């Protein structure tokens, strides 16, 4: 109920723990003498001090690092060449690797995956897992912060993933990475590629649909070119997940949930950066403002939404303070359920550009029933009041879907909400204009400030009187239509 | 039965408490560059350290700070412009906020009004909330050292509502200000003109018609001009309220 704009400022700013018996393993010799042999990495070096066990409560395996979970580890190799794989590491506790691989190309996977969770005991402690290889190549799934079975056992409690290599973090097609209510995970290379599904957010436990379920992967300091290809945010739950991005964020498939929030944040502008007992200076930030260049070009979103009814609709978002939104090609899709579902397009300081079309349950029209009235929602430069919406592609309303714009200069080029009618069409927050070039409407609640749309369709609706055309505000001064057509 | 004399005079002079786990709290980066966004402020900064909870007894809501009565916070903004709310703390125990507010506009009222309450544990501690905003626009009622619910749970200590806004602390109409037995309040800014029910005094539990019930609205050093409308001293008790001003 907190909120991840809270969660994310309070736990990026810690103490890691407090690890009695700090094991120091070194590579020595033999390692770094032969650049191609595929060593493993976990028997070859790691699983003297990582033990396996069994857990009074729904066990498969059970890894910590020796003799309980709050002792560190860690690995100071910085020399040693060769390419190293996980490949099995499942249900780890642990807590506090860092395993400091210099020119080592990484991989975690061959014929299993990977975890890396904690637990919630009376420490509720992290697990501050870094990496710092040559490249990545993920390559098989990862649970970060998973559960242990099914239910019983114990609870677990947060973690981080940082993952600081030095060349491209690329991954792989069947590469499910799978961060859960806890997670975070950081990341530092240049040119990350996530070729596979990103699942921010997942039924920890199989009866929890209530559970808030935040996560980050705050890829913070990606010099190059950040790359998503497959998010899939939220699974029968609100997950309010967050990105705080490198001001180039172009992703690919959007998948998110009905109830399910996304925060794409840009950077700043500049770029970043007894006895009375007293805690460290926490400090935490509010919405800002993202610097000029920020790019983030979502080129397909999808809403999937099934479950039970409620009685109103669910509101998805994607708070995005970038000063650009471009949205491409597969443009705005959505499904409906038999009530509303709606989608909540923002953005705090910048434009909004969606060339692709709209459409609700994958048509262009997308007919709606009176009860499931689908809430498109777009929020065009919000608290600098000076934000376009521009849709530079022909939209497409059918029956029973509503839009609504709150922008400076929400301009368009094509509205057809004529063909089906009953179209909430809003524009109750724009400033000044919207200058609409084609416009069909039947039974429709037009309502613009001010505009000049140069050319207007005037259609029926079959027999039902009553519903029309009602232009429903203040016209006002300069305003326009250079061609009426009643049909 | 000591009388007001006595009572105001030896609790204007105290230790605020031993507060171990000082919470030091401070808004970064985005608050201070919206001058008229009309932000909240319990969820969107406090309510990461501020709890709810259910007494055993008597409960509806119950707030703290972090495990216990016996911890301060604080709030270092200093710069943080825009328009603050509180909108809905209803029964909080808590203990030595001081929301150091400069360059923002506060508000106590949306929807619902504002409580500020101790317990007489062992320790009969205080409270000390200040704030240090530049208006106040208080807005709403604001119960100070009020009941939990009715009788269960546990006793109220006193407690101390500073409010230090440099600008002047006006009000509404329908805020009812319902300081009781322990409650206390300083100001400090200019030109106050509580436009609304001033209630010094209360029946805090229902059947005690018998209690002393003191008081105190020492508008110390406000170098404008006081102005009430509504003061409603005392309800079903003798409640001996009394007020310091500054000669007008």
């Amino acid at each position: 109920l907190l909120g991840w704009g809270l969660k994310q400022a309070e736990e990026a700013n810690k103490t890691p723990d407090k690890p009695d018996k700090v094991w120091r393993i070194q590579a020595g010799k033999g390692f770094n003498e032969f650049p191609n042999k595929e060593y493993d990495l976990y028997k070859s070096l790691l699983s003297s001090k990582i033990d396996g066990g069994w857990d009074w409560g729904n066990a498969a395996t059970h890894y910590w690092i020796k003799g309980g979970q709050w002792n560190k580890l860690e690995v100071d190799m910085k020399d040693a060449v060769g390419t190293y794989k996980l490949s099995g590491l499942r249900n780890f506790t642990g807590g506090d690797l860092d395993v400091n691989m210099q020119k080592a190309t990484l991989r975690l996977g061959q014929f299993n995956g990977n975890s890396f969770t904690s637990y919630k005991d009376s420490a509720d402690r992290t697990t501050r897992v870094d990496f710092n290889a040559k490249n990545i190549l993920i390559d098989n799934f990862l649970e970060i912060n998973n559960r242990v079975g099914s239910g019983a056992g114990r609870k677990a409690s947060s973690t981080v993933l940082t993952l600081q290599a030095s060349e491209g973090i690329t991954s792989s097609k069947n590469a499910e990475i799978s961060l859960y209510d806890g997670a975070t995970l950081n990341l530092a290379s240049n040119s990350v590629k996530l070729n596979g599904n990103v699942w921010m957010g997942r039924l920890q436990y199989v009866g929890a649909y209530l559970a808030p379920s935040y996560s980050t992967i705050n890829t913070s300091k990606v010099t190059g070119e950040v790359n998503f290809n497959h998010l899939t945010v939220g699974d029968h739950n609100a997950a309010q997940a967050g990105i705080i991005a490198s001001n180039k964020t172009h992703i690919g498939t959007l998948d998110l949930w009905q109830s399910a929030g996304l925060n794409i944040i840009a950077p700043p502008e500049g770029g970043y950066k007894q006895k009375t007992e007293v805690q460290p200076t926490q400090v935490i930030d509010g919405p800002f403002a993202g610097g000029k260049d920020t790019v983030v070009n979502i080129d397909r979103i999808n809403t999937k939404a099934d479950g039970t009814i409620k009685v109103g609709g669910f509101k998805a978002s994607l708070t995005t303070n970038a000063a650009h939104l471009n949205i491409g090609k597969g443009g705005v899709n959505l499904s409906n359920q038999a009530s509303g579902r709606t989608l909540l397009v923002e953005n705090l300081t910048g434009n909004i550009t969606v060339d692709g079309p709209l459409r609700v349950n994958n048509q262009v029209g997308g007919y709606a029933l009176a009860g499931s009235s689908a809430n498109f929602e777009f929020k065009a430069g919000v608290d600098t009041k000076n934000g376009t919406a521009t849709f530079n592609n022909d939209i497409s309303l059918g029956r029973f879907v509503n839009l609504k714009v709150d922008a400076h200069t929400a301009n368009f080029k094509g509205i057809d909400t004529g063909n089906g009618g009953f179209n909430t069409l809003d524009f109750s927050g724009v400033t000044n204009k919207v200058n609409i070039n084609k416009l069909i409407t039947a039974s429709t609640n037009v309502a613009v400030k001010n505009f000049n749309i140069n050319e207007l369709i005037v259609k029926t609706n079959g027999v039902s009187v009553g519903e029309y055309t009602h232009f429903s505000e203040d016209i006002g001064s300069q305003s326009r239509i250079n061609t009426v057509r009643l049909e």
